[PDB]
């Protein structure tokens, strides 16, 4: 009936319930999306968790640093599509820091293999995914992956960050590729979320210097968003995304969406 | 029922045909939504353009720089919406500057009382709009306006420019606002659309030369454009508009969406 | 022996010894500046806190708001420093918003003759300074303005905020008509400072509210600056104004330098 | 005497004459600075470059990619300024990005292991040389990077660009580091220069075609710059290095500096 009605998409990224993806997927599903789902190396975790969505999915699996799993993609979703069917839409919700480079461990700690592993799933996936699927999207096709605001630094977040500003510049080179096909690359800076590897964060996993300075982060986000921000609600991030992926959004690539409460157009 | 169902959206700014307030208003109809207009000077000549819209729609006086307008707009509003019902969404589409503050004359040569004017209209119009229509509008509502980037200079456009970098910034001020009503408040910034406002403006003149300029600025936005970008077709940019008076935006506030074809993101 | 050694140098917005151009004032004289100083209305004032200069140097009067005032300066200037000898230098340190635009008064609340008259002295003036004397400027000179990063909104400075986004749109501009000189226009935004006005602000002048407001950005500066922030000392900014009337930044122009601690590159 | 008297500076990144390093080396040298050299692999082509600077500096032997090398840089420069002295200031003046990341091929078609190597050299680089040397730093010192504009993106740059993105980010990091020392960190984000690894890059290749669109990209960037630019001469961008490493910007870090002719200011 929808906003997505008849588009087929793959969502990347869900590992438990509290995902971004896994809400992600929920909204397009309601909204009339056919998804093919990709999970990482917990796939029986995976399986039973995408078994609680509203409508069944194939799921795929996908290491984005194994070059086989690339390779062999686009076939693996035709197959789980139909031949002859192309996809309409892509989301990237993937990332990855090693613990020396997010946290008490001291920046300038990081070791580069540390640094180079996260940048490898945090960044450099996002234009492999798309070389990867372009080849069987949709002309009007939309590719979209998750964000946060690097263009400050912050306690905690350290090599995270840096990540996050390459995500960013890859997006802008994605989008001239994607838009040989007539497909759009675009990124959503969500604000922050608890997701289960947030919470324990929060909860100090990280040391807990770097806890208390996440939770002044996010008590901080909810002030200065004129609208409000809560962490507990993935599902306004979700349907940015969903936004994205419909054809309400057809100029706009390249781009940023900022679904994070307006907190970073305000100073205080 | 194809987007917009249900809601009761104001849109200002209609002068002709080819104005990008005509377009968000017929695509914003076709998607579902119950239209009040808001008109200038030219009441008889937009009363006739009106009516080629797809349903109907009330059609209001706004002299932005009427005090006495403003002061009744919202009690018009409610007369014509009916009593007991708010609007949910708000469209400025309102630019001036004088000539002498576009292409013609030196940047230097703008007299102030010029600027002036067209800051008025141009900027701080968007506020006094937020703060006639916020007392009737509902809680998950949003207000939109049209910019253009300003982060850069560049020929021609001179002190139009200024009053969009002062539209952006009185944007994130409206935010504050209308995030305690739970209104959004974004700007679009639209890539250039041949409006009879742009051609005219510039082209004639600066130079003179050329109509050719108006068509070589299509030909380098649509090359810089990852999508491209067709300066003849507003409804991109009007579908962008509709993005943000939908509920798939709920998030994003004090924010600019580029509806550009995303040519500010690439430096060629 | 120093950094400005033999160069001409107009110095406008001195008011007291706590202005951030006294300070300017006083380290381009100890750094080997010509100075010819400009003030506005209260001129025996500024005659004897400028008196208290490293060494004397012409005062002349401007109201940025007067015609006759820009229209005679290039002159007065000429016979305050000689014929046949130019400007190496210009630096606006100027800015004014009325009561209703700034502080307690709501945003919505501001009249837009009192918004009107804020951007002309805060803005718009800067390009009638740079029309008035770049005729009498050197090659390899240097237009300098006071600026404060509006990027984002904030509570308090409300429509002064606006006029320095508005500012910061015309610096831009200006480096157009400047660099056919060989002159370059930059902007350097400071940390904040207290002025006697500042500290009028924080200590309620414009309501309560609102110096209970700035005094918490300014604590949060110091916290984010990697550097520090002392609010108490302008030297570090009259430094940078300094710098970039020297010839050691030759290839930056429409451009804005961050005198803030790096305050502005870091979320906390 | 002329502006860096009596400091102590490393300056790396010095493979030709033809340099950004050799001329920031010269132009430090001429103002009055005691270098410290710092080379790669052809530590005799170098030094026979070296040489024809004004006087005579240690060159040390430094991999970025050797944790040897780098944990005993701050060993070895003590040695060679002498003991109980300190550096004032460090210039990281290093990139590379293989062919495979550059205009040649197809974005997509870089391998991660080649832009790794990249971003190891062009980005993370610039936080280890920090790591290793602000224990050997004075307060008030001050480290500078070379950076190019990468928030839009670019034919040929590809991964090089998303290297800078990283860069610029990690600078921001490196300040909250240095502050702690009462040092400085920025970026000189320079227009282009005619550099033997710029021209041989792209030009060739991509394409093939030219050297004559080397010439092009000199001519359409001295028109974008209000104050024009040569990309034959890196003096401009020297002397910016140079004001960073004064004390004449106090009160900036975590930031950049654009020595561009101010070409990113301006849309064209
Ligand atoms: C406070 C200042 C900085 C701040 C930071 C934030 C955030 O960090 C936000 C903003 C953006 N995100 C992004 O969403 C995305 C989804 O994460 P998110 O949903 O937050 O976390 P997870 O649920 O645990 O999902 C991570 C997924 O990754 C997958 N992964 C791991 N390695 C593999 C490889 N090798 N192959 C394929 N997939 C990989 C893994 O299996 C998981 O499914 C991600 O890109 C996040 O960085 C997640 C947020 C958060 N709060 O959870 C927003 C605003 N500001
Ligand atoms: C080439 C680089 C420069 C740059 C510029 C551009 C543009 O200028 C784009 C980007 C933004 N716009 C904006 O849309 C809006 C509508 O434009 P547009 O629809 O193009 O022009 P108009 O049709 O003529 O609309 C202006 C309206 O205003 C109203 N108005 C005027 N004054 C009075 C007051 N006193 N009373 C009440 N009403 C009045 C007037 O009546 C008109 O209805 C406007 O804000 C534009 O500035 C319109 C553009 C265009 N190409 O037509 C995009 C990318 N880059
Ligand atoms: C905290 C978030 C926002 C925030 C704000 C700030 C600031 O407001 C900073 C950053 C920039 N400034 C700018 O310096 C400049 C100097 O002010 P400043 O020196 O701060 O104030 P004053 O000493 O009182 O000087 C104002 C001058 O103005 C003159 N004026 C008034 N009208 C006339 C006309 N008609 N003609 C000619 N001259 C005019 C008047 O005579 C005064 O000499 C000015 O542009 C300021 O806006 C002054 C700062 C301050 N803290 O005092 C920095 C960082 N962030
Ligand atoms: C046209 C739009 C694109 C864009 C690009 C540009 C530029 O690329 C400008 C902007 C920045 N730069 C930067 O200066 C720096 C020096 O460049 P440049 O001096 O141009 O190149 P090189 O002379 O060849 O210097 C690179 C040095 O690095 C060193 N290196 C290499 N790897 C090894 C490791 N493993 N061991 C130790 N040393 C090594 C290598 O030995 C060299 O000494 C560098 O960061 C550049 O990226 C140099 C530019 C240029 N035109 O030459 C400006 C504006 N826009």
């Amino acid at each position: 009936a929808g906003l997505l009605e008849g588009k087929r998409i793959l969502v990347s990224g869900i590992i438990t319930d509290s995902s971004i993806a896994f809400h992600i997927a929920k909204v397009a599903q309601e909204a009339g999306a056919q998804l093919v789902l990709t999970g990482f190396d917990r796939l029986r975790l995976i399986q039973r968790i995408a078994d609680r969505l509203p409508d069944k999915a194939p799921l795929i699996e996908l290491d984005v640093q194994n070059e086989e799993h690339l390779a062999t993609l686009a076939e693996r979703v035709t197959a789980e599509i139909g031949e002859g069917n192309k996809l309409d839409g892509v989301v990237h919700s993937i990332g990855f820091m090693p613990q020396t480079g997010m946290g008490t461990n001291q920046f300038f700690d990081a070791p580069y293999e540390d640094v180079s592993k996260g940048i490898h799933i945090s960044t450099y996936s996002y234009a492999s995914l798309a070389k990867a699927l372009l080849l069987i999207m949709n002309s009007g096709g939309s590719i979209v992956g998750m964000d946060f605001d690097p263009t400050r630094a912050m306690p905690a977040y350290n090599w995270m960050t840096v990540a996050k500003s390459a995500l960013e510049s890859v997006n802008r080179f994605v989008a001239r590729e994607a838009g040989k096909y007539g497909v759009r690359s675009n990124l959503v800076a969500a604000g922050p979320i608890r997701t289960l590897a947030m919470s324990a964060i929060v909860g100090g996993a990280f040391g807990e210097e770097a806890g208390a300075q996440m939770q002044l982060l996010e008590e901080g986000w909810d002030q200065r968003a004129p609208i409000g921000w809560n962490m507990k609600d993935p599902t306004p991030v979700a349907k940015t995304v969903c936004a994205l992926l419909s054809e309400w959004l057809p100029a706009t690539t390249g781009s940023i969406i900022y679904a994070d409460g307006g907190a970073s157009t305000q100073l205080l």
